[PDB]
């Protein structure tokens, strides 16, 4: 139920209110009965015709539509004393002037026959009957009660209208609105968004009905950037809170490594030391660059040196860690400078997310340190640096990579060096001994010979030397077919 | 207003309904006036006590929850013939059996007091009353009225309870559902999608009313693509018609240059010739690349040339048109190759929406052929070329660009060639007159020279020649100071 808004009531007067008869004397009468309770009384069962006439004040309207009357009366059976009716006639008029004593029953419109639910024969039973009607127009109007020889008291006349009270929902307000008058009503009340409250994509929307409740709630407003909701509006977030967006959430805590917040913060601003990257939200703690890669392992297996390293220790609260690598050159001479541009990575040495890389392309016996570096998103914004070095020292210079391409019974042989040493072999040398004191040597300017004249099922040892004005590969195994 | 359905109408039964009266004898009884109309009549206003039922057959309740109960119905005026009343009593009783003649009164619930608008003396006066009851939980239900000294003809008996019908509404489907038993009932009904509809970010609500009325519609389906709104369901895009997304819009009819689409179709085909680029929308006409620059001038004002063009006659439907310039050389010898790396552009030479370009950097008397291509966002998709081409020979290298960076009263002069020229400046020489057979030289490898020993006030003319082991100047006028 919703809002009553009362127009008239008999009881709740004491009697002080006084509403016209017709006629004058005869009819209805009010009566007093002591504790004083006041009513409105005819019972000329005997008489046989009765025309008697009882008006109200002149009612005004307001805003009203639809009234509704509320009766509380006894009647008494036509039976129960030895011309008679045991009902009464309930009418109105409207009108625009309060006429005063000039009572004109020809104007006056029947609303209904008001019978009763139970009867007196003499417990005091006291009957309730509601009707309504609307919709009125004119300014204010009048209700009548007629009697035709009915034995009736009429303790109680109540006349209110309803409304769909104020009201703040959903971060909106709606007005104070009328419940129109034919039943089926559901009128649509745009409403208001309360301060720093905002409709982000539904606009808000109540329906109020007949019996002035709100049916159906439509769209909503919602609390805007540094605000959020407390009971029925938007508040400041607290000190110490942020809020960066309009959402139906409350006010987040401030991140990790963040400066205590002002009221209605969107954002809480970075602790010193701290920083966000231009693509961090609101919502992620500051950080920092991280430390140094935790261990770094510079070996030099063969004639390349492989790089293997490990995550810092503190990523500065970051994941989006990349390393990059760098290189001095120094004869131990002493004399030293940057890395020469023969130097060959096996992954480009910068943006790197892999933990290791091979360095390939050496001069034999030049010290060597490496230094890894490792960044976070936040690195651009300090001049500092975390880095680790490793030195390595090479000797043999890039050997002949050798395959079997091939095999009878004979073995057909095939290599590679890297183009860059190409240019200083003279020529391979490659030596064949069957697995003490007897091998067999051969020699070629290109990357491939085949071995012939040789033994079925059988292990040789065979070594392919690169030769200058050198280096030479590891011996292999290599058997004949059967 | 909703469906009814009935559950019982005594006037529509055409007297063939049979309903138990208590007692057998006395009371209430069938009457037949004759074109018969049927009626229950009771009329025994003289008898000092009477309790007379009717009650009608058990009434099978279905799916009801509130009930509606129309009546219509004469009372005569007591006082109209010379123990009586002019209202009757309306009961109910639920029941899960059908008792038959066992009729029982302490079962019945009363619902009302019926009293009419009108009464007669005797014209044909048809009061109408309605009341309701409900919620009802059992199997079926009776009806029953009581007279107790009335005359009474009872002409009609109408229950029928309300729903909202089945619907078709917003592109889904609302299944037929029971008007609730209270006023202030909205029962929310989720609706179904028709088959090719959904819901694309609110989703289809609909309210039932105590009327049987749908009350507040809440969301949509939309037609997907392919497909749009035919009257309440979706249909397949016409043959010449396309829908690419989910929308509430009809099918767009097919763009230019494309072909007749079969039914539901997302987009139209390209015609042969024609195409489109993979950031076009299906809207887009099918496009092709434009015609050459309509019109390209290619002139040699002094050292450098000048191309200015026009857009294609021709875009290809297009509004991405991008020029590109290239260009050949050929000694008038008669031998021709492409351009030097030597000749710069004012503006990097491709990817052009400027229409004109200056080509500097130029040797003499070579024949420079320049074409300027035109290229759309289409043209990726073909063989063929655009273009236009404009030949220009240049006569003299690059002058010096000279100014005054300063007088008095004395000239202080300033100039400047590209840098690449640089080299080929033996020596720079000014010349001086003053403004017809006595003029002065000075000579520097630099690029300013101060003019000495003046008169105030006076036009010379300066020349600056670039002198090599060649190129001079235009000739300017300067004037002191006063
Ligand atoms: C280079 O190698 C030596 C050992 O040979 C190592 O101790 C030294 O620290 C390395 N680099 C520099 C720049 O000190
Ligand atoms: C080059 O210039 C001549 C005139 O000197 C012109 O007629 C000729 O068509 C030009 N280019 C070519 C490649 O034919
Ligand atoms: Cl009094
Ligand atoms: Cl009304
Ligand atoms: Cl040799
Ligand atoms: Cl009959
Ligand atoms: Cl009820
Ligand atoms: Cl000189
Ligand atoms: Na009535
Ligand atoms: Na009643």
């Amino acid at each position: 139920q919703g809002k009553e808004v009362v127009l008239l009531d008999f009881a709740a007067a004491g009697g002080e209110l006084g509403w016209l008869t017709h006629p004058y004397g005869k009819g209805w009468d009010l009566m007093q009965n002591i504790m004083p309770i006041y009513m409105y009384s005819v019972c000329n069962v005997m008489s046989g015709d009765q025309d008697n006439w009882l008006r109200t004040n002149w009612v005004y309207r307001g805003e009203a539509e639809r009234i509704f009357i509320e009766l509380k009366f006894t009647v008494r059976d036509c039976n129960s004393f030895p011309s008679c009716k045991e009902t009464f006639n309930l009418y109105y008029a409207e009108s625009d002037l309060d006429y005063g004593t000039n009572f004109q029953k020809r104007l006056f419109t029947k609303i209904d026959t008001i019978a009763p639910d139970e009867i007196t024969v003499s417990h005091v039973k006291l009957n309730v009957e509601e009707r309504s009607v609307g919709p009125l127009t004119r300014k204010g109007f009048y209700l009548a009660f007629q009697d035709i020889g009915a034995c009736v008291a009429l303790l109680s006349v109540r006349v209110y209208y309803k409304k769909c009270p104020e009201l703040l929902q959903g971060l909106a307000h709606f007005p104070e609105t009328i419940a129109g008058s034919d039943a089926p009503s559901l009128a649509t009340v745009a409403g208001t968004c309360v301060d720093h409250a905002v409709v982000p994509p539904e606009e808000p929307r109540m329906h109020c009905a007949v019996d002035g409740e709100w049916l159906v709630p439509i769209g909503q407003c919602l609390c805007q950037a540094g605000y959020e909701k407390v009971e029925d509006a938007c508040q400041a977030c607290s000190p110490g809170f942020f809020k960066f967006e309009a959402s139906e959430s409350p006010c987040l805590e401030c991140p990790e490594h963040t400066l205590p917040s002002p009221e209605g913060a969107t954002s809480c601003e970075c602790e010193e030391g701290f920083f966000r990257a231009p693509q961090d939200p609101a919502s992620m703690p500051c950080t920092r660059p991280p430390s140094a890669p935790h261990y770094l392992t510079a070996v030099g297996m063969g004639a390349k040196v492989e790089l293997r390293w490990t995550p810092p220790q503190d990523s500065g609260g970051r994941e989006d860690i990349v390393y990059s690598v760098t290189c001095e050159q120094c004869w131990p001479s002493g004399e030293c400078g940057p890395c020469e541009a023969s130097v060959r990575y096996s992954e480009p040495p910068h943006g790197l997310t892999r933990t290791s890389v091979t360095v390939s392309d050496l001069e034999p016996h030049m010290n060597y340190t490496f230094t890894v570096e490792a960044r976070n998103g936040v690195s651009g914004l300090v001049t500092s640096r975390s880095f680790r070095t490793a030195s390595v020292s090479i000797n043999q210079t890039e050997p002949p990579k050798v395959r079997l391409e091939g095999r009878s019974t004979s073995l057909s042989v095939s290599w590679s060096i890297p183009p860059p040493q190409q240019s200083r072999v003279w020529k391979y040398e490659v030596t064949y001994r069957k697995k003490s004191n007897s091998y067999n040597v051969r020699r070629t300017e290109g990357f491939s010979v085949t071995l012939d004249d040789l033994a079925p099922d059988t292990t040789y040892l065979v070594q392919v030397q690169a030769l200058t004005q050198g280096a030479g590969s590891k011996v292999h195994e290599f058997q004949t077919l059967s």
